[PDB]
């Protein structure tokens, strides 16, 4: 059994969850509390900090044992390893390597506009480069089934949190019809994440820290 | 012949440049310029950005014949696979992943500093947390000779980049001073890399773009 860290909001930690569900690895979760507002009180997470062991500590972590993981896009190489889901030629290899540090810079991009003050300044700017971004993707996974291949990866379960937070903040967006459409549904028909979207442990919102301009809840 | 596209500064390249000659991979460079202060006109980039086939056009990219990468952690993953740089063990990846990640932190933590107006009152603030950041590095790395193990691996390439920067920003700091100014060196006196410093390839500033508060050239 094994103890994933993280708040008790969706953030990084939400493809980490669907990971672990798809794997059916035994897992419990250490859900952080911050204060009330608008102080927003880290006390939880900072009294504990440097008790548990971690060579870098942060938000979330995985304990698998004396396997003690910081950073999120390590903690998702670590499953996918035990469970074969990271590339096997290197083509596959270049295609995880490169969705997954791009992935990165599409959620930092829209994090950044959701937590600046100046959001409703911003919102017109982002939203004309986002069709074209979209439509990068689109042409990426042109027809196939998943975004390396043939083979469920982890990079899917990237690109569907991603995706899903472009799709919970303008849902009417004419360029995610299509494939990057086609891609969210077969993701969420898969047997082991939609009975995990049917129960309780699942966690649609918040998508962000409570000091930001937007979320879903 | 592999063709290496940035811009004319160090930024995000550095380590990938040191890489390829430390490799001695056969390699030039098409280095990008922009128009003068205040402006910085980006056209030589811009107008050439969708023309070269790239799947997420970015900057750094590489292309080596029909493999056309963008992303730099992904085109250090690329040489590196080349090379057998990644890990080999379990425990060897672990720490690369972790450690690609954190790194990037602690990369992307500084750039905010230093891009940013607000520069001078944020400046005490950075320096305050640093001594730490830098004094867990210094307890991962221990009496080891690299940071992954026995083998020289990318992540190496990454850890120098990251802490020269902060040796040219704060070079009095302390917690500079012991195993990780042992590994500045040792680094430094790899024989390509130390004829590569030696030569007028090298490239040891602006770290930053010129619309940084703070550089070194
Ligand atoms: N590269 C690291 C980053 C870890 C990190 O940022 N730690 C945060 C997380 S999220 C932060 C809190 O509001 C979340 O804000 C975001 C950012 C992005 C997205 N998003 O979806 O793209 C959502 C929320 C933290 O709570 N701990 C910092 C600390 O203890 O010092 C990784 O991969 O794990
Ligand atoms: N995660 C990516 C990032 C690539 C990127 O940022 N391309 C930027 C400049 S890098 C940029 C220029 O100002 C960086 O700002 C900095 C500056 C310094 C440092 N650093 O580590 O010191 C980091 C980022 C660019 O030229 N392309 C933008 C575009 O084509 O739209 C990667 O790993 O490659």
């Amino acid at each position: 059994v094994v103890t994933l860290g993280y708040w008790d909001i969706r953030g990084l930690a939400h493809a980490i969850r669907l990971l672990l569900e798809y794997t059916e690895t035994p897992y419990q979760e250490r859900r952080y509390k911050a204060g009330p507002a608008p102080d927003f009180d880290p006390s939880d997470w900072t009294n504990e900090k440097e008790k548990l062991g971690l060579d870098f500590p942060n938000l979330p972590y995985l304990i698998d044992g004396d396997v003690k993981l910081t950073q999120s896009n390590a903690i998702l190489r670590y499953i996918a390893r035990k469970h074969n889901m990271c590339g096997e030629t290197e083509v596959e290899k270049q295609r995880v390597d490169v969705l997954e540090n791009h992935l990165m810079d599409l959620r930092m991009a829209f994090a950044r506009l959701c937590y600046s003050p100046d959001f409703e300044k911003l919102k017109p700017a982002y939203l004309e480069l986002l069709p074209g971004k979209l439509r990068q993707l689109s042409r990426f996974l042109g027809s196939r089934s998943w975004f390396v291949g043939d083979k469920l990866t982890f990079v899917d379960f990237l690109a569907y949190d991603v995706l899903d937070q472009q799709r919970m903040f303008v849902p009417d967006c004419p360029e995610l019809q299509g494939n990057l459409s086609q891609f969210l549904q077969r993701f969420e028909a898969l047997e082991k994440i939609s009975a995990y979207m049917r129960s309780g442990r699942f966690m649609k919102a918040p998508i962000f820290w409570y000091t930001a301009l937007w979320n879903n809840k």
